[PDB]
């Protein structure tokens, strides 16, 4: 028998949240689906995050409650995600994530959501890069880390 | 802020594979579909498991390889899973799962597999529920664990 | 023979920021005492060097600055019962933003905040019913973040 | 302020089985120095009983069999370069399936096995271009599960 590796973690960053959440699938992730109430032109509440490598390989984090969802962005990620960053405010009584960005060597996609916060961000250890996430979630994202390994 | 909390683990048991995966979902993973090649009456080969909560959380561990999957086993689980196990043994030059049960307070799902190899079994702390897994695959499933929280 | 998959306690944290080594100290007996470094002096200011836990003279890990020190500042905790929570302050100290504050809270008493009173607070709290049974972090020259290991009760 | 996310090192393991308290020891700097105790003799049986990991004389950690012991068994290996290895074989003792032997090895010296040299064997191997930085495991009376923290040199 050959003792099993587990990937090193950056962060989490956020707040403690209801439920413990990890996605770190085989293939690359390559697809984010970003969820929100509200509007453009009266703030984009960032409901839920949708990751996925695959049509058999996703995760949804946030999004339990009853709020029901009015747009959808559709983040298609072509590289090498090194970095993700955004900001955490107050929503209906929670330090959530509210924005969200993620930046590969060759592009930076994002930032998406709310414009209002504190700021974190997530970098790695050169030469990595990012192929899953975890965190806390409940009706909303209360926290997020990354799963990280060499390039 | 609020420290965000992760999840116990139990294991992983089994060997040294090509990737980390990791899979917790929010909600309670209920559905498990093993895939295998060969058949019932000449040795099944778990080629890969498919862990799910509902249609948008599900991952796939192993079947990254080319081998067509020939035989495939549908497992609803109605409770909590408290305990899993089963056999490893060697297949095409790697030691994999080739069998695994799951067992609830309530039944047991299983053993669903090969026969043979050498046994391993998952077992948490009392008062706690299996909710989510992680190992390492490629190919095939190669190690397996558990992340567990109170019941 | 038989592989019987060993268990890894849960996690609260980490808070703070990155730092240059990842550390970690959880003992298998009770964590009993904490002795903190600091430079300055608490009439001014204090500037929180190092934290060493232990559990036991042959159980100790010492994080954060170790080098040279001139006349340093010390405090000795020595904790009787589980610690529940830990919280403190984080701020910026030639140019790392490191742990500049903590206090450490048990049932039975509360213990700081030790350090400098300014900057972002953080809270480390666990799901009731639990201890804390380890602390794990990033350091350097300083004490850069710092998260708990837990158990149930 | 700003939440810029500390980092955690990889693992390897843990093999064994399970044990009594989770354990965990990743010291800022080197290991280099490994205390192995057991009841028995050489010319024997050695029966491991706990293990005492330390990079210096304030980062120790025990793991395994602390309580009253008579005369015991005593090994000290003194670790020079990076520890890229370590195996050994797990067995029944007393009711327990725990670590019976374990070897050391890194690129310059093997260290080991030392113990009873027979049981289920077990094989910690990081990914090539890191180095192990730290333990981790369960242990009780005895030590049942043990893993290493890996990071690239
Ligand atoms: C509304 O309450 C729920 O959702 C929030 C936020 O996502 C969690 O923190 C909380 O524990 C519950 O799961
Ligand atoms: C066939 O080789 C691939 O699959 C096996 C098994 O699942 C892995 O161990 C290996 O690293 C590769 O990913």
């Amino acid at each position: 028998q050959l003792a099993a590796h587990s990937d090193a973690r950056s962060g989490p960053v956020g707040s403690n949240g209801g439920q413990f959440w990890s996605f770190r699938p085989v293939r690359p992730l390559n697809k984010i689906v970003l969820s929100f109430s509200g509007s453009p032109d009266q703030t984009l509440n960032l409901i839920s995050i949708t990751f996925s490598s695959n049509p058999t390989d996703i995760i949804t984090v946030g999004g339990v409650g009853p709020e029901p969802l009015t747009y959808t962005e559709t983040v298609n990620i072509d590289g090498d995600i090194i970095e993700i960053s955004g900001m955490i405010a107050n929503y209906k009584g929670y330090n959530v994530i509210r924005s969200i960005k993620f930046t590969t060597n060759k592009k930076e996609y994002g930032p998406y959501g709310a414009n209002a916060g504190t700021p974190f961000n997530i970098k790695i250890p050169d030469g990595n890069k990012i192929v899953g996430f975890f965190g806390n979630s409940g009706w909303y994202v209360d926290a997020i880390g990354a799963y990280y390994t060499a390039k």
